[PDB]
């Protein structure tokens, strides 16, 4: 079992570093060959990790982990013809729930990613966590055993939908507020912001229910409690994106919840307003 | 005898136009200076003098205050010197002003439809020259005194309706341009058009609770006013937010918002817009 990671961003690089320690043939792939500086934690000693360009790959892989941004997914797909074979397990180490439809392979899996860090130029700094939550099946189970000497934590879920929706909602509240606010978590000091944040999660909660899940006001509480644990100066990925004038992962997150809202013909005023500012940002950035 | 306090985009437009028919009209600000003024974009540049408060030592028969909503209190003590007891004081501002706050007996709120911008000491007027003011004896005199100018004075039987209409006109386009950090072109997004209608509808729902007969069709007339704005046009609240200034939020969105809570309404769109604008405002005041 051979393993490639596509997308030398923060998540992809962490996964590659950690897997490479016990599984040295594990390949990190991007657009161009290069060397990346990686820090397991801020101020730890520098480590080198090699990136291989698509052109440079000569073999196929039994497992492919895709870790680009959600909006970069389509650009990756055509390379899978040269990297994958028919039975290749394709794991999406990506936020939200992406355009899986677009991926022409038997074995595709949206993971839920709990791995934090940042990329700045060719420098990646990991912060905390090494976790991937994936659908239980014989392929993912085989992968979990392969990685048992690493600290990458593969959690196999009987039904991955719930895990996906839960993280959708954790992102929905704080990412939306910090990005549209152009502010760090400090923005949560405003009581009107906290109320909005709560209402936004209830909107998402109502969509989750319509999709089959027993999320409740209590679920909302646990999320608001996760948020209180955040420090004031913490940003979010979507906040960072908006501030550096980059595209957003909106379509796979807020966009995904919005589309499921219209499908079930629901009333989601907070979600709609947040989604429309986000979308309008995308259209201008583009 | 006429003075304008507030050499911003609105004040400067009023002073320039009134100076065309009544050349003694005085533009007043914190310090003496020369504004460059354009009657329309790419027009020939003209200079307009501003007197400092301290440079003036006469009273006026009419004073048009055209400062930002949050700047009004700092103007008031100057009025003690610039106005006499019967001076007609016109508040040419956005929002729903508290005329009791100004220590004079002849005080009127004007609803302003005059579009332009100030960059440095350079004012460019875009479109429109209209003030809507409550009809009464003094105010008819002002209209007549001023009838020679391009300033279009509309006298209203009941000004409260015009005020509430303007609040809604602001509510929609200003909130969306400012939060969008975009010019008026942001309104070409289909999802932004829907949001703007819903948000205006929350505004109508507040207006109704305050005794005004506003409906879905009031929203239509507001939306068609928006379609006459060129893509490149920004709004006052958009310029303020972009230049990292304090906003007029508390007099506009904040006011509608507080009315909404006073009537125990459900106003999700309004509440969400307010929450972001207020958050911007608190951050600005905390790091000022």
């Amino acid at each position: 079992l051979s393993v490639a990671i596509i997308g030398p961003g923060a998540v992809g690089t962490t996964i590659a570093y950690e897997l490479q320690q016990s599984l040295p043939h594990t390949t990190l792939i991007g657009r161009h060959a290069k060397t990346i500086t990686y820090y397991t934690v801020p101020h730890a000693p520098a480590q080198d990790i090699v990136v291989k360009g698509y052109e440079d790959v000569t073999n196929t892989f039994d497992v492919i982990i895709i870790a680009v941004k959600t909006h970069q997914l389509d650009a990756v797909i055509p390379h899978l013809t040269y990297l994958a074979h028919e039975d290749t397990l394709i794991i999406l180490a990506q936020n939200g729930y992406g355009q899986l439809e677009h991926i022409p392979f038997k074995n595709v899996c949206q993971a839920v990613v709990y791995i934090s860090g940042q990329k700045k130029g060719d420098v990646v700094t990991h912060f905390r966590d090494y976790q991937l939550r994936i659908q239980d099946n014989a392929l993912t189970r085989q992968f979990r055993d392969l990685v048992q000497d690493s600290q990458i934590d593969i959690v196999l879920e009987a039904n991955i939908q719930q895990a996906i929706w839960y993280k959708l909602l954790v992102n929905l509240g704080i990412n939306s507020i910090t990005a549209l606010g152009r502010q760090t978590v400090a923005i949560m000091h405003n009581p009107e912001i906290r109320i909005l944040c709560r209402q936004l999660l209830l909107d998402g909660c109502r969509v989750a229910q319509a999709e089959g899940l027993n999320f409740s006001e209590q679920t909302v509480d646990t999320i608001m409690t996760i948020y209180q644990g955040y420090p004031d100066e913490m940003g979010t990925s979507m906040y960072y994106d908006i501030v550096h004038q980059q595209p957003l992962e909106v379509e796979a997150i807020q966009g995904f919840i919005y589309r499921r809202a219209r499908e079930h013909n629901l009333d989601t005023p907070y979600l709609d307003t947040i989604y429309s500012f986000l979308r309008a940002y995308q259209q201008n950035e583009g």
